[PDB]
């Protein structure tokens, strides 16, 4: 949809400080701090694909809006999450051991942007299309 395509990162903002107050440890966050992916969104039917790519990693969700799956994600953590759409904007909440983040995807004139928060840190990256 709005969605759909292949974007490329452009920007981040407080990502280090987001991973940390994920747990993420140094190794990790030294690799996820400098990787500049693409994230490539598709849709067949009510099924949405994000896949990020990345040098040193690629990670791929497959899921029905609304519906929980469970998810590995770049740093390891087994979590699961549900993804709806609200107001235009692709909401995903990962829960894990009690704890939860939340990713927000929106269109905002030539950009995808992708806000992440975790307690009280604000992350937000912006991709522009390929
Ligand atoms: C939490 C965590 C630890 S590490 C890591 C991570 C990447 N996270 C992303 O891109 C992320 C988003 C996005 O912008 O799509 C939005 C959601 C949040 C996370 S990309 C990438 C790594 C490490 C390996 C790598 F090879 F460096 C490449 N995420």
């Amino acid at each position: 949809d709005a969605f759909v395509g292949t974007w490329k990162l452009v920007s981040s903002e407080n990502f280090d400080d987001y991973m940390k107050e994920l747990g993420v440890g140094f190794a990790t966050r030294k690799m996820g701090g400098m990787a500049k992916p693409n994230c490539i969104i598709s849709v067949n039917g009510d099924v949405i694909t994000i896949k990020t790519e990345s040098t040193l990693k690629n990670t791929e969700i497959s899921f029905i809006l609304g519906q929980e799956f469970d998810e590995v994600t770049a740093d390891d953590r087994k979590v699961k999450s549900t993804i709806t759409l609200d107001g235009g904007v692709l909401v995903q909440v990962q829960k894990w051991d009690g704890k939860s983040t939340t990713i927000k995807r929106k269109r905002e004139d030539d950009k995808l942007v992708v806000e992440c928060v975790m307690k009280g840190v604000t992350c937000t990256r912006v991709y522009e299309r390929a």
